[PDB]
């Protein structure tokens, strides 16, 4: 539906970087469904961000934690959820 799509956003990357780099890094993190790079028109220079969709929401979360602050080219990159919405299974029972 609306709140479920397992998508992750990546920003603050090096123009040099490519889809092969994102897939290779997000590969061992979770089954990648598809990868799409976002760029400009007036400049046509990869600002340094892209969109990636996983198969399982759990896998996306893990990759986000490992990626979040993962220096790729000397500096830490930016990783966040596409839906920017929290989620989880409630149940304070036995707590």
């Amino acid at each position: 539906g609306s709140s479920g799509s397992s998508g992750l956003y990546v920003g603050s990357l090096h123009f040099n970087i490519t889809e092969d780099m994102l897939r290779g890094i997000f590969e061992p993190f979770g089954k990648i469904d598809n990868i799409v790079l976002m760029k400009d028109s007036d400049t046509g220079r990869s600002k340094g961000y892209g969109f990636i969709t996983f198969s399982d929401s759990e896998c996306a979360r893990r990759a986000l934690e490992q990626l979040n602050g993962f220096e790729l080219a000397g500096r830490p990159m930016r990783v966040g959820h596409v839906t920017e919405r929290l989620d989880g299974g409630s149940g304070p029972s036995s707590g």
